């Protein structure tokens, strides 16, 4: 029957392709979903959308968006508001067994547009056998990286934040863990260094870039404007320190199993022989799984997202997708069907065991069966409950370049004359409304 196209992120594109197929064999060839692969950065992967959106493309249906896109694609209507389903079934499911931190993210003007499908959250991932107790605050994280690099040990910090949203993401986290906040609630002033405690605490997150940056033994890749990869780095043993999204663990578990982990060779354990599949994804059994992940563990650990204030956790800013139909779709009808199926409880149990994503479902963080196979699945919980977010905003693509462009190279950053920088850049982004 008819078509719904789902755009994706490229690197979830098998993840969601898998999703779709399933969720083809459940509609009695109604229709059939057919996933489309987006860009690698959320800007470019809005850019192709609001393209085919202001184009009126319409073979566009259902769009995967991250989560700071909401405000844009709300007030724009190109995202339906989920009450124009002509069920009328797309809130209630949205709502329900959904974990309520990736809901906000999918809210404008008291209205969802979109119904969660991932969510996302970063921890910190160290080397237990070089690190003996995983740092719990950044002051703690630099000194460890020096007294590594003092001892010939890896001393990389490995962050996920070149020069775009994963260097605003680590701002943001750092600031908002300050007590600190790039806008006010409404989202209409500018909040960086309005009072003496909110400029107190920009100023705190950017003297903790800063520091990382310039820390003995730091990544050479900071000062150039290539796109390394923090998890790479940590898989061949350039970082014993890494913070990064959960996607790390599976990613650890089936490279190391293909031979590509130097200090976990599950490659040379028999019993591990065969359990990557014939399109390449690490498919354990229970007792396969159980071996990679005890072998792992003595090299691999993971720990909450670093403190800024010692004493208490971070509020780490929450990422994701969340599932919109744009209103170009020809079939609303259908459209909202696929985005029932396509974050049913079977396949969100899939995203996150075979696709790295965490899944927004509540119920699955409760489950024995899930939690046996997703070991971080309380620390991710409890940092979905108190998160950072990033500020919801329309002109969100105009504040992140923005914000980018001053933090970058994070070696220049000198905290009291770029905290006013960050906050003039940022009211320029927000007087183009
Ligand atoms: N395949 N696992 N990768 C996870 C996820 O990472 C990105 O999204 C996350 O980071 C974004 C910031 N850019 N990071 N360099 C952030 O905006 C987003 O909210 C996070 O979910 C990828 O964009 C995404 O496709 C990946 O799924």
């Amino acid at each position: 029957g008819l078509v719904v196209s789902f755009y994706t992120p490229a690197t979830d594109g098998a993840t969601f392709t898998a999703i779709a197929q399933r969720c083809n064999q459940q509609f009695g060839g109604r229709f059939t979903i057919a996933q489309v692969s987006l860009p690698r950065s959320p800007n470019e992967q809005r850019l192709q959308l609001a393209r085919r959106l202001t184009g009126n493309d319409r073979t566009l249906d259902v769009m995967a968006l991250d989560v700071v896109w909401t405000a844009e694609f709300a007030e724009a209507g190109w995202a339906l508001p989920l009450s124009d389903d002509p069920a009328g079934l797309a809130e209630n499911d949205a709502v329900a067994d959904t974990l309520p931190g990736p809901l906000a993210t999918a809210g404008w003007n008291h209205k969802l547009y979109a119904a969660p499908v991932t969510t996302n959250t970063q921890l910190l991932w160290y080397r237990p056998d070089l690190v003996n107790s995983p740092p719990t605050d950044w002051n703690a994280m630099i000194a460890e990286a020096a007294r590594l690099h003092a001892a010939g040990e890896p001393s990389w910090i490995a962050v996920q934040a070149n020069q775009g949203e994963g260097l605003v993401v680590w701002f943001n986290t750092l600031l908002v863990s300050a007590g600190g906040s790039v806008l006010s609630e409404d989202g209409r002033h500018v909040t960086l260094t309005d009072t003496p405690a909110h400029r107190a605490a920009t100023v705190s997150a950017l003297q903790i870039l800063k520091s990382v940056a310039t820390t003995p033994g730091a990544d050479p890749s900071i000062t150039r404007t290539e796109e390394g990869s923090a998890r790479l780095a940590f898989e061949q043993g350039k970082a014993a320190l890494e913070v990064n999204w959960p996607f790390v663990f599976a990613s650890m578990l089936e490279n190391a199993v293909k031979g590509g982990v130097p200090f976990l060779p599950l490659n040379r354990i028999p019993q591990l022989a065969g359990s990557i599949n014939d399109i390449g994804t690490f498919t354990p059994s229970d007792e396969q799984f159980r071996i990679a992940y005890d072998a792992s563990q003595q090299v691999f650990g993971f720990a909450p997202y670093p403190a800024v204030a010692p004493g208490q956790p971070a509020k780490v800013t929450i990422g994701g997708l969340n599932l919109a139909v744009a209103k170009t779709t020809r079939h609303r009808a259908e459209a909202f069907e696929a985005v029932r199926c396509l974050r049913d409880q079977h396949n969100q149990r899939y995203v996150s065991l075979e696709g790295g994503l965490p899944a927004v479902r509540a119920s699955l963080y409760s489950d024995p069966q899930f939690q046996a196979k997703y070991p971080m699945h309380a620390i991710i919980r409890q940092q979905l409950t108190d998160a950072a977010v990033r500020p919801a905003t329309p002109v969100y693509q105009a504040l992140s370049i923005r914000l980018a462009a001053v933090l970058s190279p994070i070696t220049e950053i000198d905290p009291e004359s770029t905290a006013d920088e960050l906050a003039a850049q940022a009211q320029k982004a927000i007087d183009g409304m």
